């Protein structure tokens, strides 16, 4: 019954993130099907400008549609374990940067502060793929100032980029709130949470598929790590 | 085991549904996303004749994805019991007439011939939703052309209006394969099939929500019958 009831919750939240998803990916559908009409049905009459200002909108509601499409198409490949990668020679370095830049301003709206130090000069090689890892980055930066401490005067997220084993190691540090000794293994299953848009599942999977190997060290309100190692 | 197997397989099968419809959602934006681009980078320079086409094809392209769309929908409100009807007075005799039509050239593909007789005088008036009730009648309509006898001289499709007790009746009728005496009710349960993109399911649960009930009977190899009745 362990199973029964486990498998009973997955087949509910499931079918949640489903009914969220696709009620996302209606509206700029809506958008660029009203906006393509438009410039339909005014065909001969519109100024530059304004067909410039029109053409912007679909081309920015395809975007965000396209960003919906990948997440739904992303769960789909996390259930059937048939997730790809498209490994490059890129420099770790600046894509830290990159998204240590990207997540600057949400940082800023809890008054987390953003820090990277590599324990090895720039440019540090690797091949892996940039888009994957740059997500997996993301998903743990932001978790850092998700679940900062409410009542810490010094709330941070700091990224520790080396070089060991023969591969990349990199450190995501924290002063949140910590993480129970039950939840460890835990918080890397699809949808798991601690108290009563797809994660570190996905990112566990991302850096597997990578041939490395994921972690978490949390003293309980003190401290947060996530390791992340791969292979050169 | 029997509620564990059944569970393990639903998730399976809404595993490929999703993973389908994901795919087939990818390509229609990615046209869109390319004709609107297209269309901004040469702002200036295009002829009306050819926009006019640009846009043609980003407004059938958009058409595309709002069916698939709508089918992902449909398939979550399934889910969630959540799916909802929006009654019309409207004629029952043109709206059977339009399904008809619809499925005409689908039909002769197949080499089946579709009729229509109704037993009361026309327009036949009912309080039903009629794009969601048309949706009942194709599905059955193609079942009828699908499901038809590979050696039959006179392979047809029929459908029967009427009016009883209070409602209306709407049979569909069948010279085909016909359904064994274990498959009846399992039919209308989602994905079923009988040897080894909503279908029955869908048409039960619209049925049901206008407070009708849907049923079948079948000699195998001979007929096929199913019964709608709906109130007025
Ligand atoms: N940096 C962190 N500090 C503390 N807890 C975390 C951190 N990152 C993740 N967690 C825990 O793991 C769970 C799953 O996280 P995740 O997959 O990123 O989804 P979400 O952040 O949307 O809950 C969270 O509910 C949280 O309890
Ligand atoms: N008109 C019909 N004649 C015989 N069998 C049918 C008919 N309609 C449906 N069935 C049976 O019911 C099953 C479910 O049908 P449906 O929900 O329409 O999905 P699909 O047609 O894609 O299988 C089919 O596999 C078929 O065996």
């Amino acid at each position: 019954s362990k199973e029964l009831e486990r498998l009973k919750r997955i087949d509910r939240m499931k079918t949640e993130f489903i009914a969220n998803i696709s009620h996302e990916l209606r509206t700029p559908l809506t958008v660029i099907k009203g906006y393509a009409e438009m410039i339909y049905n005014s065909l001969g009459e519109l100024d530059l400008s304004t067909l410039k200002e029109f053409l912007e909108t679909i081309i920015e509601q395809s975007n965000h549609l396209e960003n919906l499409l990948n997440e739904l198409l992303d769960f789909s490949r996390l259930e059937r374990k048939s997730l790809q990668i498209n490994r490059e020679k890129v420099d770790l370095c600046d894509l830290v940067e990159s998204a240590v830049n990207a997540i600057k301003e949400f940082a800023s709206s809890h008054n987390v502060n953003v820090l990277f130090e590599s324990n090895v000069p720039c440019p540090v090689e690797a091949y892996i793929d940039p888009t994957r890892i740059r997500q997996v980055l993301l998903n743990l930066l932001n978790n850092g100032v998700k679940y900062s401490k409410k009542d810490a005067p010094d709330k941070y997220v700091k990224v520790i980029l080396d070089e060991k084993d023969g591969g990349v190691l990199i450190i995501v540090e924290d002063n949140g709130i910590g993480i129970p000794d039950h939840a460890k293994d835990r918080i890397f299953e699809q949808f798991y949470r601690v108290d009563s848009g797809l994660g570190l599942a996905i990112t566990k999977e991302i850096v597997e598929l990578h041939g490395g190997r994921i972690w978490v060290e949390s003293e309980v309100g003190k401290g947060s790590r996530f390791f992340v190692w791969i292979p050169k």
